[PDB]
């Protein structure tokens, strides 16, 4: 079930890139806590912040809309 969660796409991208959550916060332009809530999948990033996320996380919004995190396993 699921078609990947934005939050786990972030949690995954971020570790793959090796970015500290506070640094990601600074890159995107949010408080570290907002990152935390996003990955913990309480809040969801909206258009602008989603773009800023995608940029900070070295990808297109497409990546997170779809899940371009690998190339197998529910097209992770």
């Amino acid at each position: 079930m699921n078609t990947q969660l934005m939050g786990e796409r972030i949690r995954a991208r971020r570790k793959k890139l090796k970015i500290r959550q506070a640094a990601l916060g600074k890159m995107v332009g949010v408080s570290n806590v907002a990152i935390s809530q996003w990955e913990r999948s309480e809040t969801e990033p909206n258009g602008e912040n989603l773009l800023a996320l995608s940029k900070a996380l070295q990808c297109s919004p497409d990546y997170l809309l779809k899940g371009d995190l690998s190339q197998t396993n529910v097209a992770y």
